[PDB]
């Protein structure tokens, strides 16, 4: 099986914004997760093909990862701050749908997913 393509990240027909809680969300939440010792597994979309999975897309049908995220945020594809909040989550939870709780690669996202709600409890005041 091939892979699929990668989430949309950029779209014109979208709205465009920037605000306090999106800037924050690229500045200082991604960022701090993306330089994060176990952040490479989560920084591109699962390649099945390359990593030998092929049943990786057989279940997960709503794919994420940092790289998409970022590209998203770059792209002004978000309008509220939950809808790339909601992507981390999805992101995580894909890793510990697909694998066996435990896991090192499981451990690994339990660390981001740690990181990652501090820091959203550290959002900036909304316009
Ligand atoms: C499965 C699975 N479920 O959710 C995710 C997310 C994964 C996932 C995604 N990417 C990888 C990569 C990986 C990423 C980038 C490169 C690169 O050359 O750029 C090479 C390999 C390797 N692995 C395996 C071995 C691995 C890594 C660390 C710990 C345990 N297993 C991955 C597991």
């Amino acid at each position: 099986g091939m892979n699929p393509p990668p989430p949309e990240t950029s779209n014109p027909n979208k709205p465009k914004r920037q605000t306090n809680q999106l800037q924050y969300l690229l500045r200082v939440v991604l960022k701090t997760l993306w330089k994060h010792q176990f952040a490479w597994p989560f920084q591109q979309p699962v390649d099945a093909v390359k990593l030998n999975l092929p049943a990786y897309y057989k279940i997960i049908k709503t794919p994420m990862d940092m790289g998409t995220i970022k590209k998203r945020l770059e792209n002004n594809y978000y309008w509220n701050a939950q809808e790339c909040i909601q992507d981390f989550n999805t992101m995580f939870t894909n890793c510990y749908i697909y694998n066996k709780p435990g896991d090192d690669i499981v451990l690994m996202a339990e660390a981001l997913e740690k990181l990652f709600l501090q820091k959203i409890n550290e959002l900036p005041t909304e316009e």
